[PDB]
């Protein structure tokens, strides 16, 4: 039997869904939907892994596992659809700075320094977790990069 489509669909279940530049509320919604779907996803992953590892798998077993994987992928895509892009505030930042010059930054700096320290602690926890998923690693990377961007901006005004 040709397992190509099942293998490819099974691998797609593990792909990172990017949270880069997504709103914090929409990320919460995504994580909440993924948790609701998690047992269905895990069962699809497990059944597909068994078929993939079956040396003499049948087309029926491949097709049944593929159907489960496709339904699990639809659940992931439903969760992904909750993610929303942040809106760009760069022109508002520049306008605010121009108004300030025409006429609390320390607290804001300290808040963003703390956010950077928390991002480093979160990254270390993920790095040290041998069970970490591609999604968890990528989420932590995006959090680190956002904390760096926010820190530089807060120390620069």
């Amino acid at each position: 039997v040709n397992k190509t489509e099942l293998i490819n669909a099974r691998r797609r279940l593990d792909e990172e869904i990017s949270k880069e530049n997504k709103t914090p509320s929409s990320i919460r919604n995504f994580d909440q939907a993924m948790n609701r779907a998690q047992s269905q996803i895990n069962t699809a992953k497990s059944d597909a892994d068994q078929v993939i590892g079956t040396e003499f798998a049948t087309p029926q077993q491949v097709n049944s596992a593929l159907s489960k994987v496709q339904a699990a992928q639809n659940k992931i895509n439903e969760a992904k659809a909750l993610l929303q892009n942040k809106a760009d505030n760069s022109q508002l930042v520049r306008a605010k700075e121009q108004l300030q010059q025409s006429i609390d930054s320390t607290r804001n700096y300290k808040n963003k320094r703390q956010a950077a320290e928390q991002a480093i602690q979160h990254a270390n926890s993920v790095i040290n977790n041998g069970d970490a998923t591609s999604q968890q690693i990528n989420d932590a990377k995006n959090t680190v990069e956002q904390a760096q961007r926010d820190y530089v901006e807060a120390k620069s005004n």
